[PDB]
């Protein structure tokens, strides 16, 4: 009953949606422009009241290689929050109104 984060765990991304609970995904890189520029918005963008009851797993391109190599993902800024087994919102490539819009639905 206190958040829930998983360091690079593609196997969790599915378990989070198959549980019908609030879980958002956030990919990061060694030093990408997204994770480097988002580090400043990580405060307000993650200060929401629903950010406490909303799980967040941080996956790295070093672990999701099979994902970026299979889906051709040359960037770590994907986002997808499932609410009770339903896709709320999603956005890739730095923050955006479509990426945070998922927080309004937890």
């Amino acid at each position: 009953q206190a958040a829930s984060v998983e360091p690079y765990s593609d196997a969790a991304f599915t378990q989070a949606q198959a549980s019908g609970a609030p879980v958002l995904v956030d990919v990061y890189a060694d030093w990408c422009p997204v994770c480097k520029r988002q580090e400043r918005e990580l405060t307000p963008l993650f200060a929401q009241p629903a950010q406490r009851d909303l799980r967040v797993f941080k996956v790295n391109f070093d672990t999701q290689k099979a994902a970026l190599q299979q889906f051709r993902v040359s960037q770590q800024s994907t986002l997808i929050l499932y609410r009770n087994g339903q896709e709320v919102r999603r956005s890739i490539g730095e923050t955006s109104p479509s990426a945070l819009s998922d927080f309004l639905t937890r």
